[PDB]
């Protein structure tokens, strides 16, 4: 099965990829090229008019002590110049002013939280990347802490089947031991030394549970009125108080016991531990449980403090990226502030210089040709008409055609797989060059089918941009056929990855071991 | 202009991979500390499944443990008794007993008891010298005296009593025994019932399936969310620069 869904993952992934890369690139070249046309036809149509008005404005008009003025004009518009540069230079030097303290409390508390953390930081995405990794290890230590919690949980129930005295004695035998007089077995001998209780337990075997009665009358009787007994009941002869050995020709072995039950019958026994005799409560083991019990717990302890700890970190974290990420890693701003300094003194010095000058010389002072060219311009007037005329059927015939593809690929393309906005930012070569690239793996991606690298061979004629579009269409129902919807439902092929990226996932998991082997 | 210019893209990229992801979830999300609060159901959830997956999982092991015991050669403690069987000159009863019927199968589970999977041996003095050997058996092994194939009913003080049997094993002992149902002799429709069983167990490998693969989504979603914002939180949830470019 792996092998089988891991090939089914590796086309589909490989195919589909090249597929939506192939169209969409060249389906945003496209939509770049009519924003550009729109432009080139708004700004050629603008100055187009402008031009053409004024003409007309031009041929209606056509139809129809110095120095000391230039010298203050041109002083006073420097020095205002400077004016307002020096205010610029000012607000320059305000903004990195407010942005300076800002700045200052992100490198401080950055360097703290560097600092509270194991790894050093040193770019934004450094920060992110170490921000991540936190959350891993957050999420790791969470499922051990359970982990031990479970762990806990299975040896208390194990504490709790201790349930009386020290470790359970079914009730129930207590009352049929009321019913009849006698006691039960173990709690005869439930005082002797765990020297001798595996012993003893090897040599009662089944019948360690049982009641000592030493009449045998009062059972016949009331034995056919007995349905809630255990469902192998067992019944001794003797003395409860002072009970003499049970009969068996009982015989020692190494480690073991062997007991002529019957006429022709042995029973053999090993030794065993924890004995039902000799328990004198076995607290020893209700300890050694206690103390598996309090180690888990202590390890539960510490994982929790350890998350704990962790979840602090991350929130901190959260924070500085919420309020100090805009700064983080930029450069000290009062080196700058300064260099605007020196412009203003020189900027000052500049208009000392202007005002000086100005106040000196201030108190020391104190038509066939236009026609002929202007029916050039005219006549480029009606060229350039021409030209916007020539843009404009451009657009319509133009918009004619956008509107069929976006009418074929509102089949949920549009939505997000073709409309990969990020490229509008982008300039044709490269997106020439990934239309390129993507072509040439389709080629040997689709060498085998025909109907795909008959649509492909058709797509590839600029003038008709709907076929790239139709050759998509084929590729998703081509997969689509595909799909084998015993084990997946999605009709989607992009979501089906998802499904079978968790079945290597779980199916890797199921393959782990079993190692219960031994027969004949 | 510029500035717009130069960061659109990185954030127009990061909108893209946050639309994805929350559509993929059922819940929409708006800011980091929002992130954060949904990582923490998502977490509440893998422990909640894994704890279902675990119990099944428990109960399917149990399940293939019952129905083992009950498969060969003629169901038993096999994993010593078969050889223990053939190094002493006899044969196990419960193979002697294939062949009962229905009826009389859990009156003989009865009156045999713990006895019920113990071998034939004619003599048992045999034995005596083999047994100090015997480190490797089961730890109470019954031998039984009589002629393998013609076994006479053990010599036992049985007595009938209504659905259950009383016996005296020996000299100051008795056993009484119920009646119980779906025994271990007549291992030809114990088959039935471990038909029952595979039945049974088929639903449980379907369920733990399910929960399994319940569990790995919820693993990978988490994935995809720390890879997000490992690549991601630099221009999360910022304001749009075509709006801005626009005006």
């Amino acid at each position: 099965a792996i092998r089988v869904t891991q090939s089914d993952r590796d086309l589909f992934k490989h195919l589909i990829t090249e597929a939506t890369s192939y169209v969409s690139a060249d389906y945003m070249r496209h939509a770049n090229e009519r924003r550009t046309h729109l432009d080139e036809a708004l700004a050629l149509r603008g100055e187009l008019f402008g031009s053409h008005k004024q003409l007309a404005t031009e041929q209606y008009r056509h139809v129809e002590q110095e120095a000391l003025s230039l010298s203050v004009n041109e002083g006073g518009e420097r020095r205002m110049e400077m004016r307002q540069e020096l205010e610029q230079l000012k607000q320059k030097i305000q903004s990195l002013t407010a942005r300076a303290p800002v700045w200052l409390a992100a490198q401080d508390t950055l360097n703290q939280l560097c600092e509270q953390s194991g790894e050093t930081l040193a770019s934004s995405n450094d920060v992110t990347e170490y921000m991540q990794q936190l959350l891993e290890r957050e999420r790791e230590a969470t499922v051990e802490r359970d982990e031990v919690a479970a762990q806990k949980r299975e040896l208390e129930k194990q504490i709790e089947r201790l349930s009386q005295p020290s470790g359970a004695e079914d009730s129930r035998m207590i009352a049929l031991a009321e019913r009849f007089g006698g006691v039960l077995l173990s709690e005869i001998y439930d005082d002797i030394t765990i020297d001798d209780a595996p012993y003893f337990s090897a040599l009662y075997g089944p019948a360690r549970h049982g009641i000592v009665v030493p009449d045998l009358s009062l059972v016949r009787p009331h034995l056919e009125t007995l349905e809630d007994c255990p469902e192998d009941l067992y019944l001794i002869e003797g003395d409860p108080q002072s009970f003499d050995d049970s009969v068996f020709n009982a015989e020692e072995q190494t480690n073991a016991v062997l007991v002529k039950s019957s006429d022709r019958q042995w029973r053999y026994s090993r030794y065993p531990e924890l004995p039902l005799f000799g328990r004198a409560a076995r607290e020893n083991r209700l300890e050694a449980l206690n103390l598996e019990r309090d180690a888990l717990a202590e390890r539960y302890a510490t994982l929790s403090f350890d998350v704990q700890k962790i979840q602090r970190a991350h929130q901190a974290f959260s924070q500085f990226v919420g309020k100090h990420l805009s700064v983080a890693f930029d450069t000290d701003p009062e080196a700058e502030i300064r260099e605007l300094r020196q412009r203003h003194t020189e900027l000052e010095r500049e208009v000392s210089r202007f005002e000086d000058q100005t106040q000196q010389q201030r108190q020391q002072y104190a038509i066939a040709f236009c026609e002929a060219e202007m029916e050039n311009v005219q006549k480029k007037l009606r060229k350039l008409e021409r030209d916007y005329y020539q843009i404009r059927e451009q657009v319509v015939s133009a918009k004619a055609g956008w509107c069929a593809v976006m009418r074929m690929v509102k089949d949920n393309g549009v939505e997000r797989r073709l409309h990969r906005r990020e490229l509008a930012y982008m300039e044709g070569g490269a997106l020439r060059s990934m239309s390129d690239k993507a072509l040439g793996a389709l080629r040997l991606a689709v060498a085998d089918n025909e109907h795909l690298r008959d649509a492909l061979r058709l797509s590839e004629d600029p003038k008709r941009p709907e076929r790239k579009v139709q050759f998509f269409i084929a590729v998703y129902q081509h997969l689509r056929e595909r799909i084998r919807q015993d084990i997946i439902r999605t009709d989607d092929p992009v979501d089906a990855i998802e499904q079978m990226e968790i079945e290597l996932a779980r199916l890797t998991e199921e393959l782990t071991a079993r190692e219960q082997k031994l027969a004949i």
